[PDB]
């Protein structure tokens, strides 16, 4: 059924941040399967314990983007998740109008990895295919974005979005008022946010954001939407500012607003993709392939030219993910003789853009990482850079690595690791029960607070250790307990 | 006293948006004084009425910035206002350690028209050899900026900074937890977010972030913070970086973060103002006084040619605010012949330019504005580019020109100001009278809908009727009555 993929998806495979596709945001130590919908009802159905705190925390996750910026991904505490996610399924035949919304390119679907929301999926025809069929006979290309989106999408307004502002504001239940309600537990009661990576999140910004598409489609505009992102593609200029006012009227009715510095109309024909884009796969070594796999095997030379050309054109654009596109280019086509030469060009890449440490999952089984402990001294000085930048995928992604290939980790770098206070980063720490009394005093710091709201930021901790015998429960009610007792692994193995 | 003259300030002067010390975000026809602190204190005793929602809703203001950009300024609701200002009087020798900070440039402080909350006021000599005296043998110049500072400051943190985060934790009575909920009760009882423009927000940022200064301060930084801006002076990238790191830790620790979009590192010796700041001075017709008024006053083509440069240096360097810095340089020097050309130039750049039109202001006595109803026309159709743009401060102050030089108001343009639905200009077309009709039709709708949040959105407007007997008070409880039985009007005469 399409209700039980989606029961699936919610828990199983778009609990963690999962929402790329190319590589993931979160190490493939921790994986979300293993939390089936039948685990969440009965994390549910119990009505134990008692709570000083509004709300749940979320386990936080600093990921970097192109420009070393960080976004906030979040953990819902699976509490306060496995009611959201059953309530969205149960209403699932009133929620699945976002499904049949043609505006909306990521937006759940039955993928078949078992996922619902998986950004930039589509394929490269179709797409293009699109571009020019909705670029057909237009002079302006409006690009505009809501400002925060997952940071002030208005909850009390998931109603508003569902039977229309006034009837729900009237009706002050129907099921949208307990989403409202699940969404808020999702994070500390919170009115404005939605915790960023659970597909729970983007059903709720596709609920909120089909009535902007609705209004938008019924006043004849072409547009499509990219998460928060509206692209128009107009005749004229009146269409282009026309669409721009009719936008902001109904993401202001909704509370949001447009991101006015992502605002910019361009005349077509433009460029598809972006420009650097174009400029990489025109300069790419492998933009033809051969069809026989020697000649599709490139050199050094050629590798490592394309990529000080990737380097100098992100310092010289900058627009985009100039290096990630670039290495994904070149990755999976290297000679055995490019591989220690691309492994080091990839380490000085991954120190100063630390978005860029999942590749080196690729490589790390082709390269001797004994050696001379040149590597290990490399991943321990990566740990420290990401220690000290605050920048969680980039540490959990060097932790990974240095767990899977057993390479040794330094005192002072963990003195940093543990100061920090990445939950993640804590729970493979935790995993490797090396560091299991430096973790204790964290933990032992967390507890003594008393404070219901940081043991949710450590929620995942928390449970790994109590799943490993290694400490009780901080909780009073059986959520923990349902889980242990049905095997729940948020770090398990294959 | 100190605690009296705070005591007027959070309602008489600082009540309203009023932060700005040389033109006013809100026309003078709004002025919150007569809201005395005696009807504060019996606004606060009063108990009476039942509220089916958490919290109060604000009046809404969205002002112009330099770059056409709204900035939702907020005026509080009253009887959430009257508590919150009692409580900050009442607890003001606990509160008064951020007047002692001095890397807080604009900070509570006695100034001599009642306010405590005045941007850009020290006088140009003390703010020149500060900059130099800080720049004294340093190498690089920060800038950095916190994201959100009004729209994400968390209010739970209120006494996280006051006593310390732990220490707050654990005590979950203190003034600061009283003074966290009294803020919530501003806006919507919500955790996140301030009110913008109301001296209360103000105090509540300066208390969060004194913590942030003593800690900067204590790690021996050269720094200054303009609101939510830091500069740093620095003298290697040493210090560059780790002022960066650590304002990072220290804003995380309180839940903020840095506008990443706004970090930047200079050289020094960089521009004591902007550059364009320089670059108009420099240029400006006025850059002299010369002790005698013919002289100092200045001709057509003189005025004319300076403002065609200014906008030239507007389109080309944009990083300010060039016209309304150049409008201001020229405005109060202008010769009789000048007047009827600068004001036509003026009239096309408030049209472009929404945030000029107060400078509209200072012309309309000079000029004959019956004429062959040009100015009608222009005011209507500047009207029309408010009501389109959905601007506040350009449609209060073009309303404010239309009602106090009695120039007549087409009906159409009013079809777009009451559907705009801004509650300033909704409070200008109240106070008319002539339009009695089309707002009560408003505040019908808004009453019918029986939801509390819309009626807190347009107090302004409902308390306006309601004191002018023109409508009965929206609310079972007796704050209106209080205000009213004492005479307190917030649209006043002289």
């Amino acid at each position: 059924d399409e209700k039980r993929h989606l029961y699936e998806a919610l828990l199983r495979h778009n609990y963690f941040p999962n929402q790329k596709g190319s590589i993931s945001e979160i190490p493939p130590c921790f994986s979300s399967r293993t939390f089936t919908p039948e685990i969440a009802e009965l994390i549910s159905s119990d009505t134990s314990g008692r709570r000083s705190l509004q709300g749940y925390d979320c386990v936080e996750y600093y990921a970097t983007r192109y420009n070393n910026f960080p976004r906030t991904l979040s953990i819902i505490h699976p509490k306060a998740y496995s009611k959201l996610a059953k309530h969205i399924h149960d209403n699932w035949e009133e929620i699945r109008f976002i499904k049949e919304n043609e505006n909306s390119m990521i937006k759940p679907d039955m993928h078949a990895d078992g996922r619902i929301i998986i950004m930039n999926y589509e394929d490269a025809e179709t797409k293009t295919i699109r571009e020019l069929n909705d670029g057909f006979g237009r002079r302006f290309k409006v690009n505009a974005d809501i400002s925060g989106c997952f940071t002030n999408i208005y909850s009390h307004s998931i109603p508003w979005a569902v039977i229309g502002v006034n009837n729900a504001k009237i009706a002050l239940k129907h099921w949208s008022d307990k989403l409202d309600y699940f969404q808020r537990q999702a994070k500390r009661n919170e009115t404005h946010g939605v915790p960023i990576g659970p597909a729970t999140s983007s059903i709720v910004c596709e609920i909120i954001l089909s009535a902007v598409d609705k209004r938008l489609r019924d006043d004849g505009f072409l547009f499509r939407r990219y998460i928060a992102a509206y692209t128009c593609y107009c005749k004229t200029h009146d269409d282009a500012k026309e669409f721009l006012h009719l936008l902001g009227m109904e993401l202001s009715k909704y509370k949001l607003s447009l991101n006015l510095h992502k605002t910019k109309i361009t005349n077509l024909p433009g460029t598809l993709n972006d420009n650097w884009v174009s400029l990489l796969n025109v300069n790419s070594p492998t933009k033809k392939r051969f069809t026989d796999q020697d000649l599709n095997k490139l050199s050094s030379s050629e590798v490592i030219n394309f990529l000080d050309y990737a380097v100098q054109l992100n310092t010289q654009v900058g627009g985009g993910s100039i290096l990630k596109y670039a290495i994904s280019l070149v990755i999976n086509n290297l000679d055995e003789y490019t591989i220690t030469q691309v492994y080091d060009y990839l380490l000085n890449l991954s120190w100063h853009y630390p978005m860029l440490i999942p590749y080196l999952g690729v490589l790390i089984e082709h390269v001797y990482l004994d050696d001379g402990d040149e590597y290990k001294n490399k991943f321990n000085e990566i740990l420290s850079m990401c220690a000290e930048n605050k920048c969680s995928d980039g540490m959990a992604w060097t932790l990974y690595f240095c767990i899977k290939n057993n390479i040794d980790i330094d005192d002072d770098v963990i003195e940093k690791i543990i100061c920090f206070g990445d939950c993640l980063s804590l729970c493979l720490l935790d995993s490797s029960d090396i560091y299991e009394e430096k973790i204790n005093n964290f933990v032992s710091d967390i507890i003594k607070l008393d404070y219901e709201y940081d043991i949710d930021r450590y929620w995942l901790l928390f449970y790994q250790r109590f799943f490993k015998d290694k400490a009780p429960s901080p909780y009073n009610d059986k959520c923990f307990d349902i889980m242990k007792g049905y095997g729940v692994d948020f770090m398990p193995d294959e």
